[PDB]
């Protein structure tokens, strides 16, 4: 691709291992202007330090907790005032309690079920609504999912039902916003060592199964997710919406 | 033959409810049935509808599935009243008109989370409570629609709630499998019911089935009920985590 | 209850055939059964396995599905001998043994087309001839495996033939639905049979089911048979173009 | 997606409307060296005229009928001697007799069913076996499918079963060749007016349905397929194998 003169919002960098920082490095290398969103103070401090690795001439950082309508609304409105219109959004945001994740699925609390839906699925819908205002000639929105949204995976529990909700959200958003020339798609990433992965029980056995069974016989990394994001966020994928691309060494295709 | 079987049926409002098709079939097969409801008006309908069944007695429980206490205490009383059960038919969903009748991107946070709560989470907590009355095993069936698998015009917030429900069925199947409790869904084709008045363009959905589905006709509540009898019985003993389309073959075409 | 129903069962070779689990179930339910075989050996095997069914007489027809004339003439004779039928169970597949181990990219043209011919095209031509014996409608069921949906090690050429068969089921559903003929598939979990010996690594396939499937056990032929009875009966009115997994839930997990 | 110093073999150009020619135009624009295979001499003649629109300094044209083991085997052997090792193959080849693309599917002949399997699915398998010989360090193999392989579509009939067969071929090949660092993927193209499309009954009503019902409300073109091929054929799609990308205006995702 070639992304000079384009601007993308990346939501959900926490540190150097985040899937979303792989996305940022790829887009930055390709010429894009980037805008970053975070929830914790600590995530902002990591962003400021990670920006030194990038070619970005200015820091554009906005605090946006996606539990709050007003923060998503005011945040995107401020972004539009600061950088003008945008070309797409990369959504790399999910959350569930340890306490629900690490017990039987049938014991999941209502509170923890709805928390995981709210942050990991509904956030895309409201982000799309606000981001559309900054994309009057169209644009591209990408969210990050996992195969536990399509099949029951041991231990992924409440988050597999949130990812199923997220993948349907992508399809319904693609149908709604398609007439505005806004494409919406998902990347189904293979397991990658991150801060959030520490919440998944048996994560090391999940990585070891990919090496042993997946067609490519190896795990993927953040930058490979980034390279598919660049495709999805750019005019290379102009015909493609409502799609879920598995960046997982082909694990999705085998049993 | 379901004699000496007992099933709980959740979600009859009136004679057109999909769950009443399920009841008629199970009743005809000899099952003892227990019914749950939310509104007073639904209990009144159930009382009238039971005169068409062969049930020697009315076993009726109010359970609003938005309340943990109601589900917990509801299934507790069912166990005291009738003993162990063999399965549960879940036929419950809800969403606001306000969110089936605005653009999907304009869905409210409270409307999205309401539909998830009633239409998806309810299965999880009902399974947790019902398992206490199934020590030997049993069978749980929920009702979904093809808009959980593909984006269908107007179905909007309910399609994301059914995608959530269908994953719920798979994760419950994995969890409760070792306890010998199967969990499955029936993906029913469109049927004129009270809830169907919330879906915009409903008559256009029905016509498209008669015109394009393999059987070239719509299904009815009794056909759902006949597939529920298979899922709830020993005929399906090998089958869990599955979604059977009772929809004249519409799911298979494009 | 299948009394006064008549079904043709294709693909019994011995006591371990999936189609023999089917036959035991349909028979127990009071169906009249017709059997087709390829080689005399399966005829004799059949003749003795029949001793264990309550079929008061032996309707046995040699049909090699590689031959149009045999399929055509065989179904014509069935009709003269017994009259109109209510359905067909198809349990027929083949691939050369060297094609069910090692490297898929080394598959010969001849063995790729052989597998397609026997394991997929044979459904098409059987449907066409059996339709003639179903003027009021009926039900056709074929046996498939999860290897038609996902690349499974060793299954190789048979995985591509099963993918072909599953699409075959869907196109036949669409074509034949207006004639009130339903066409569905059962995706059986691994079961030790004669043909099962041909598949590289079969024993490791079984183990993985016990360890990882939701029910934590393997299925058997009779469980495939009970789901066949559902698909072949009026209980599954409204269901066509479907693939029901009878696999302890293995399809639903990763 | 800079492809200078890459070489790709493109199979299945017949004329300017061919999907494989949209692929050719994109890969050539990106700097790749291109080799073309054809069956009919009239296709050779059209390639010769079409090369005048590309930046290729030489015509590398090989006649390969994929019904012939020898022609596939010798053609790829000849290709390796002329240009050396390659980076990937784009497979744009299918065939069925016209009477099997309208009316009733249950009436399909054995001979027409096996013909469509042979040309449209098995050809991928033998091409991958022969192409792997020219890709010692890895590579990428892309085939062209349709949604009729995943769902029963009116009139598509015998070709639907041949595309289901192709899509499983792609998966099994992905698994087999993954340890060799060969990726295998499909593109599921939406309907495009081509010489082959003339054999599909009701084709004009298929096109119209996409415009009326697909998320983007417009049909796709050959160049859009090409842009996705450039992605799948390049290092951008590392970590992606056994996948089927729909380039169809989102129509796959709706019902
Ligand atoms: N790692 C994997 O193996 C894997 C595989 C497939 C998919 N995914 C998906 O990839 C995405 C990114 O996760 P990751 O693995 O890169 O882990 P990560 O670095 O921990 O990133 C997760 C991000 O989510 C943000 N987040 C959580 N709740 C939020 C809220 N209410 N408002 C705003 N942001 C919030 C966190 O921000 P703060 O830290 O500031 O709170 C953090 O930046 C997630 O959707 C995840 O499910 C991960
Ligand atoms: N009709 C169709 O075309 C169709 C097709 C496919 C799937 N479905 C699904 O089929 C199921 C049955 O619906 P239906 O069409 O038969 O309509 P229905 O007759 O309106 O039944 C819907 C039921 O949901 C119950 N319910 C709603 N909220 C509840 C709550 N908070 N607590 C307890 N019960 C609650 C209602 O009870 P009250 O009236 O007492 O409040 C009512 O009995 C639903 O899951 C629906 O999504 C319907
Ligand atoms: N066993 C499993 O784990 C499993 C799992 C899923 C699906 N399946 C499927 O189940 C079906 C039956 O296999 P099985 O396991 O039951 O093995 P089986 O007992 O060996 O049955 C295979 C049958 O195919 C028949 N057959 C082969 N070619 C024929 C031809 N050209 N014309 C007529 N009949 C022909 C054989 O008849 P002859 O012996 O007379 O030649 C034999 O009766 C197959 O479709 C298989 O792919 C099996
Ligand atoms: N057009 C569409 O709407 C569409 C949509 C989705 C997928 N597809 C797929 O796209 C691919 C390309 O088709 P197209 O639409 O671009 O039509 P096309 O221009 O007619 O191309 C079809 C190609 O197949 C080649 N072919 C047929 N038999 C062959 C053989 N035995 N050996 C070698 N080559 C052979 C033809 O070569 P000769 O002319 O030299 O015989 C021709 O170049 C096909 O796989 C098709 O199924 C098309
Ligand atoms: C097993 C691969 C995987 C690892 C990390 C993930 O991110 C999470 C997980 C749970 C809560 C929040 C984010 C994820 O979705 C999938
Ligand atoms: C289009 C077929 C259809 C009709 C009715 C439904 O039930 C609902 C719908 C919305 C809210 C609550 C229940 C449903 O799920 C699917
Ligand atoms: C691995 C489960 C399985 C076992 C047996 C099968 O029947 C065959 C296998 C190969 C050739 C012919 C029939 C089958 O299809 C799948
Ligand atoms: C309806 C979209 C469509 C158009 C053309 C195609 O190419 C063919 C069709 C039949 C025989 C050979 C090639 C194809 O596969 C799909
Ligand atoms: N001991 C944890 C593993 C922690 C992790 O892998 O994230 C478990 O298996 O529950
Ligand atoms: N009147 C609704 C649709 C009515 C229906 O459910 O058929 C509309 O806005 O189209
Ligand atoms: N085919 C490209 C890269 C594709 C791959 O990632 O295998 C190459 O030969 O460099
Ligand atoms: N309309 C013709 C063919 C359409 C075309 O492919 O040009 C038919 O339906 O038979």
């Amino acid at each position: 691709v070639n992304l000079e003169n384009k601007t993308y919002v990346i939501m959900g960098i926490a540190n150097k291992r985040s899937i979303a920082f792989g996305v940022a490095k790829v887009l930055d290398q390709l010429g894009a202007k980037l805008v970053f969103t975070y929830r914790k103070e600590r995530s902002r401090k990591e962003l400021e330090k990670l920006l030194e690795q990038l070619n970005q001439p200015e820091a554009h950082l906005y605090q946006i907790d996606v539990q709050s309508d007003e923060e998503v609304i005011n945040g995107f409105e401020q972004i539009g005032k600061d950088v003008g219109n945008i070309d797409g959004v990369y959504h790399s945001i999910a959350f569930a309690n340890m306490e629900d994740l690490r017990g039987r699925f049938s014991e999941t609390s209502r509170e923890g079920f709805l928390l995981a839906q709210d942050i990991s699925s509904y956030s895309l819908t409201i982000v799309a609504h606000e981001a559309k205002k900054l994309m009057p000639e169209g644009g591209s929105i990408v969210a990050t999912t996992y195969l536990g949204g399509e099949f029951a995976v041991q231990n992924y529990n409440v988050m597999g039902v949130a990812k199923a909700s997220l993948e349907a959200n992508v399809k319904y958003l693609a149908l709604d916003l398609g007439p505005d020339n806004i494409r919406v798609n998902a990347i189904s990433a293979g397991p990658i060592r991150t801060l959030s992965a520490k919440g998944v029980g048996g994560f090391n056995t999940i990585l070891k199964e990919i090496e042993e069974r997946a067609p490519l016989k190896r795990n993927v990394d953040q930058v490979e997710v980034g390279k598919t994001a660049a495709y999805l966020l750019s005019d290379l994928s102009s015909g493609v919406t409502g799609e879920n691309i598995h960046v997982d060494s082909g694990f999705h295709a085998i049993k």
